[PDB]
Parts: structure tokens; sequence; C-alpha cells
């Protein structure tokens, strides 16, 4: 049967699909038409229906997996459209993770003889992240950081080696945020989480601006000035708060200048989108910083789809984590964004 | 001259005023008319102008201070109205703290011969909190907690003894949030802060609901259901996330159900006010919890005017801190709310 792993999150479904490329002459004969149809559909289209997308740039080419060679594909669609997916499937051993592996278990079982194996969303995240870094991104580093993140004229993406990845703090920014302390391949802990995550960005942005997609919210934020909404240290002190080393540009109160009616009447949607992005991103960085200090871990890797096509938040995390930790913590990022749980689920197939 | 301490914050000015009650016969004669006018104005009115308020219920009666007996009064007004206050003063040694002691230093000096002494906002907070607990609230405890905070039929305010108050984590929830680790009367550190504070509650509430006061925002929140806006663990899993002990009712994504247009169209202003309150309150509790764990401190006292007339947030902090710490941390509260910096500033008078 086809080799899939699926991570059904609170907002997005992520699917990893292994396309064999070593199909012999006899194997092609023995391939049933429904299976050939699935493989050709997945590999000849980059858009599936109105809301599924194959992230072609992430494809791992000529990967050896379970003793076969193939291409590993990365596909996403909204969890809201899982009914379309399941209806397509009804018209296979599925390793599935995320909350939706449990929430929609009975729905997957409407597919006759389908064998669903539910796997833990954070176990799959850790296994998938370690796996992808181990095999490399087609010979390039999977992990990167922003060098000189405090100096815009210098700041640039650069590769980072994770060959000995432990210990590692993993900050998974999805709908909500989970924070993991990883001590070895089989020893990690969920330190805590925060509810101020990607769904808070998208939900608050939607309420405040009328945006109707994540991409629109980011486009608005790129044009906005968060300081039109936020109350800064310099708005309270007139300058720095010197005694505790707080710069005047630091945010004292997110959205705190919106207590003034005349400021609410002048602020733009773009300013509000950027203030929402800045508020959520700084809170994630600060929680990660406190967790790293307590866990005695100095490498913090941020993953999850809050950061897909979101260089603004990545650079803010890189700058803020470095600044507020006095250079003791380093922000790291991974090219495969939000797909690690789906890969980790796929990697569970040999156990069944 | 009159004995005042003033804390000029990012949103509110707090004023502590000592009314002498041991005025002799000769002292009354030597009292100049402008001074008698100030004392009678302050003690015969509970509303000053359109926006100043004396919190009569907080008055400390027959306090011995600087060798005299008197009543200690607690007065607040918006920082936006400090121009009215200074104009009243122009038509004295002022110990002043908060950011506004610096921001408005030149304005205070428009009052002829006035001597301004700027004091640190967190030093004054610590000194004032320790002082008020030491003298008691007219014989009652200044500090309280909520007993049995997880059981609504039992939950009740009860006094707490701080006679040996160290160590103590102090969470100051003003416009922004400062977190202090207090080891002795003269040894404390500002552990960190968060920008998601009282100004975020009021500013976001105002944007989302059109409320035009803090009190209106709380009234709205009391009628709302935050789960109409928030995405809960049970919305993602269908139930608890058992592996990591996350109950289905926990918030996975604040405002995370507002990514759906039809839910934005059905949610009420009251629901949005309550979701704003819950989001900000849980984040403050969680940051306090992480700081307490790292500082090895098990008593966390929450102060600042985000919590004035705000039993909803106090009870949520008491429940959440107890729940998420597995009973290892206790939330404490103080009757004098947001006045500690103003008292601490007053206590600096003998140094000048
Ligand atoms: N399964 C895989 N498929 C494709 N490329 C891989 C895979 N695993 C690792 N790689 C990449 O290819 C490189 C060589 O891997 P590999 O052929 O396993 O040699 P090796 O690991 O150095 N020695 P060994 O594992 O003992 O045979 C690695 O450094 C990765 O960059
Ligand atoms: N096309 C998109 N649609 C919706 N959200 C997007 C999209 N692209 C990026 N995002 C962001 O990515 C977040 C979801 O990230 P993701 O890691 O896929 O979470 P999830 O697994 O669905 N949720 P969770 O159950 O909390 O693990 C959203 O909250 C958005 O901030
Ligand atoms: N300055 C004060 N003015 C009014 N009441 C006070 C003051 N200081 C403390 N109190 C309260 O009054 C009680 C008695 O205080 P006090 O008269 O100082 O006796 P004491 O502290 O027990 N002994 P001592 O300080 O050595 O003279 C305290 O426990 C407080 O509740
Ligand atoms: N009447 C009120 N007007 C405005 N805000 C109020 C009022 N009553 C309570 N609040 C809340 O109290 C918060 C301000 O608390 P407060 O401790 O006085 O901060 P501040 O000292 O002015 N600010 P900061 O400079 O950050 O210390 C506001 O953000 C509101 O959430
Ligand atoms: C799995 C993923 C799905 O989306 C996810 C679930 C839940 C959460 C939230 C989370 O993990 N939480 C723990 C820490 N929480 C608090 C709250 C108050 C106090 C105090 N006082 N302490 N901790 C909030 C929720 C994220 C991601
Ligand atoms: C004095 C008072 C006035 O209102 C006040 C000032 C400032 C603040 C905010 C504060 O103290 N901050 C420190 C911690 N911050 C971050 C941000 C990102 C990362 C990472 N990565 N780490 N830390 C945010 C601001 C509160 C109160
Ligand atoms: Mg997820
Ligand atoms: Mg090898
Ligand atoms: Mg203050
Ligand atoms: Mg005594």
């Amino acid at each position: 049967s086809p080799w899939f792993g699926m991570d059904i999150g609170g907002t997005l479904v992520k699917l990893s699909y292994f396309e064999p490329i070593d199909i012999t002459a006899e194997e092609e004969q023995e391939e049933v038409e429904s299976l050939k149809s699935i493989r050709k559909y997945l590999t000849s289209n980059v858009a599936y229906g109105s809301t599924g997308i194959r992230d072609v740039h992430l494809e791992l080419k000529d990967l050896t997996l379970f003793g076969r060679r193939g291409n590993l594909h990365f596909i996403r669609f909204p969890t809201q459209d899982l009914p379309t997916f399941i209806q397509m499937g009804r018209d296979t051993v599925l390793c599935a993770t995320g909350g939706g592996a449990y929430k929609f278990e009975k729905d997957f079982r409407t597919i006759g003889n389908l064998h669903l194996h539910k796997l833990d969303e954070l176990d799959c995240l850790v296994k998938g992240l370690l796996y992808i870094d181990s095999v490399s991104f087609n010979g390039q580093a999977e992990c990167y950081y922003f060098a000189n993140a405090s100096e815009p004229e210098r700041c640039q993406k650069m590769p980072f080696n994770l060959d000995d990845p432990y210990p590692l703090l993993v900050v998974n920014i999805g709908s909500g945020v989970s924070i993991l302390a990883v001590h070895s391949k089989d020893n990690y802990k969920r330190v805590t989480g925060t509810s101020l995550g990607g769904g808070t960005f998208l939900g608050l942005c939607s309420l405040l601006t009328g945006c109707e997609s994540f991409e629109e919210a980011l486009e608005m934020a790129s044009k906005g000035d968060s300081t039109q909404a936020d109350k800064l240290v310099r708005d309270i002190y007139g300058g720095d708060y010197e005694r505790f080393g707080l710069p005047g540009w630091a945010v004292a109160s997110s959205f705190g200048n919106m207590i003034y009616k005349e400021k609410r009447e002048s602020v733009s949607k773009e300013d509000l989108a950027r203030a929402t992005l800045v508020t959520i991103t700084n809170n994630i960085g600060s929680v990660a910083r406190m967790c790293a200090v307590n866990e005695k871990i100095n490498r913090v890797v941020f993953v999850g789809n809050f950061l897909r096509v979101n260089t603004l938040s990545m650079k803010l995390l890189a700058y803020a984590l470095d600044y507020w930790s006095k250079g003791q913590l380093k922000a790291l990022f991974l090219e495969h964004e939000g797909y690690f749980g789906a890969v980790g689920a796929l990697l569970g197939l040999p156990n069944f």
C-alpha cells in the first residue's frame, strides 16, 4: 500500500508521502489501478482540490527509506477540509498523529479495512525532526540560524550543525505552543505550553483587520508599525528605564496605546496586524527563554507553521532571543517547517 | 508641608497622603491658609474633579508615621489628567516614582520652589508592600489567598500571614507586568517582565468590544463565555490530551476559534471581553509559575491595578496557579491593590 504519515492538527493537516522510484518491471504489473491513480495524482499535481498544496521545494529526492529508494513529498491542507479528504479516500495502513488522530478516529474507520494507528504528536515531532536533520535536505543543512541577528545590514540566514543535537529545547508553534526539552532520542519532556500561538495571531488578526488568510495577515503586518498600538517603555518613562536595563523601544504594554479612543481611531489595520504579530512572537520567545534558562539548555529550535513564509517572526525571534538573553541563547530554525510530526508518523510504519 | 507620595504609572497616578490627626492648638494657628485648604479639600471630598477618586475603604486610620499620628489616604486618577493636577498645584517636597517621575520631571518643576525627588518604581513597590503588611490593615491582615480555589462551593477569601515574607515572588500587573524575586528587605531582583498586562486587557477589549472603561470591560467579561472564542484542547483532540495530562477544557489556542468566519459572526462582545481577560490572566499566571519554579520560590503575590475590583482574574489566578503547579505554588493578594509604590515613595521623605 502507499506509504503515508499524517499529522492532523488543530488547524492544518500535514501529510508526508513516500513515492518509490525503484519500481521494477514486475512491480509495475502487480500494481493495481487505484494505486497507480493515487501515485500519478499526487506526483502530477501541486494543488489538490481548492485547498491542498504540495510544497515541492521541500521534496527530499532519492531518499532510502525502509530499504527502498524514493522521493519524500510534503503536502498540507486545512483540517476543516478533512471531510473532503476522507470522502476522496472512500471513493492501507495509516499512521496518524496530532489531536485529530483521536478526534477523527471514527471517521478514518469509515474507509473499509483501513488500519489506523494513532501515534503521539510530540513523539512524532521529535522523531521526525531528528530524522530529517540526519538525512539532510538534499545535501544541505536542515537547520539554520540568523547570523548577526541584531544588525540588519549583516543579518543573514546561515546553516547550523545538529550532528550532536542534545540537549535541545524545541518550541512547536502551531495553533497552540508546546515546549519540549529533548535530552536524547528517547528522553524528552514537555516542559510547558502557551495558549498564545499561531491561532491567536490568525484569530486576533482576523477580528481586528478583516483579513481572510494567514498570508493576508502577514502581508498586512509587513506594512504596519506596531508602535502605533503598543505602549513602549519610552512612552512611560520618556526614555530608557535605566535601573533595570530596559531600552525605551521595548514594549511595556502590548496594545496598551489602544486605551485611548483617539489612537484607536487613527491606527491602521496594518499597524494592528503587526502589533498582533509582534505581541505573539515576543511572548513565544520570552517563554522559550525562561524554559531554556530553567532547563539549562542553550539551543532553542522553533518549528511549526506559524513560521512558514514568516521571515518577520523568525528574525524577531532571532533578535529578541539573543538580545534578552544577553547572547546566551541562540534561535534555530528548520527548513521543513511544520512537517516533522507527519514524518515521525510515517517512520512508525515498520512497527505495524 | 503636606506629606505625599506619588507613583505616576503608564496609566494611573497613585497618591498616598498622610493626614495628621494630632494637630495641636499652636500648630493650627501656624498653618497657612493654602495648606488648610488642601487638607480640607482632600478629606471632605471622595471625588476630585471628574476623574480623581479617594479609595476610602483602604484608609489606614491612626497610623504612626514619622513620629506623628494620622490617617493614610489612597487616591488615584488617570495619568492622562496629570496636566489638571499640575495646574491645580500651580494655582513642598514631592517624592515621586513610576516612569512618570522621569517623563514629567520638567512639568513638576513648573511648580515654584517644588522639590522633586525621583525614586525607583520597583524599590518603592517593595518598600511599600513590606510596610503596609507590617502595620496591618487597621488590625486585619493585608495579605489574603483563596482557600480551596478549585472548588467553587468552597472557594473563599482568607487571611495569610507574611510576618517572615522572604523569599517572595512579586508580580506587579500594571500597564505592563514586572516580576520581582524578593530575598530580603534590601535584596531583590527584577526577574523579567511581560508586555501582556493590564494595558493589553484594556486596549484589546476596547478594540474588540467598544467598551469605554476598565469597569465596563469587566462587566462585559462577567457575562461572556471565553470558550466561544478560544480553541480548547478538546476542540483539537476530542477530549483530554492524556499523555501529557492536559485536560480537554484547557485553552490550546487563545482566540483560536476566531479563524473561522462563521464563529467571528456569532461571537458576542461579552465573549470577546471574557476571552481577553482569560488570555491575559492565564499568561500572567504561567509566566509567574515559570519564574517561581526557576527562583525556587513557592509564594507568589500578585499586585497592581489590573486586579482592582477584578475578582474574576484573582480567582482565575488562584485556581490556575494551584492547578498547573500541582499544588506547589500559592497565589497571594494584597488589599492595597496598586498603591504600594506611592507608599514606598512617601516613606522616602526622611531621606530629604
Ligand atoms: N536514508 C538516507 N537517504 C538518503 N540520503 C541519506 C540517508 N541517510 C543519510 N543520508 C545523507 O547521505 C549521507 C551519507 O549517508 P550514508 O550513506 O548512510 O553514509 P554514512 O552514514 O556516513 N556511513 P554508514 O551509515 O555507516 O553506512 C549522510 O551524511 C546524509 O547527508
Ligand atoms: N495556510 C495556512 N492556513 C492556516 N494557518 C496557517 C497557514 N500557514 C501558516 N499558518 C499558521 O500555522 C499555524 C498552524 O501551525 P501547525 O504547526 O500546522 O499547527 P497545527 O498542528 O494545525 N495545530 P496544533 O494542534 O496546535 O499542533 C496557524 O495557527 C497559523 O498561524
Ligand atoms: N506605625 C504603626 N501605626 C499603627 N499601627 C501600627 C504601626 N506599626 C504596627 N502597627 C500595628 O500595631 C501592632 C503593634 O505595633 P507596635 O506598637 O509597634 O508594638 P510591637 O511592634 O509589637 N513592639 P515594638 O515595636 O518593639 O514597640 C502591630 O502588630 C501592627 O498590627
Ligand atoms: N479606573 C481605571 N482606569 C484604567 N485602568 C484601570 C482602572 N482600574 C483598573 N485599571 C487596570 O489597572 C491597570 C493599571 O494598573 P497600575 O498598577 O495602576 O499600572 P501603572 O502603574 O499605571 N502602569 P506601569 O507604568 O506599567 O507600572 C490598567 O492597565 C487596567 O487594566
Ligand atoms: C498540544 C497542543 C495543541 O494545540 C497544545 C495544548 C495545550 C496548550 C496550552 C498549554 O500547554 N498550557 C499549559 C500551561 N498553561 C498555564 C496556564 C496558567 C498557568 C498559571 N498560573 N500556568 N500554565 C496554559 C495552557 C498548548 C498547546
Ligand atoms: C516597568 C514596566 C512599565 O510598564 C515594564 C516595562 C517593560 C516590560 C516588558 C519587559 O519587561 N520585557 C522583558 C521581557 N521581554 C522579552 C521579549 C522577548 C524575549 C525573547 N526571546 N524575551 N523577553 C519583553 C519585555 C514590562 C513592564
Ligand atoms: Mg501540530
Ligand atoms: Mg549512515
Ligand atoms: Mg506602576
Ligand atoms: Mg513594632
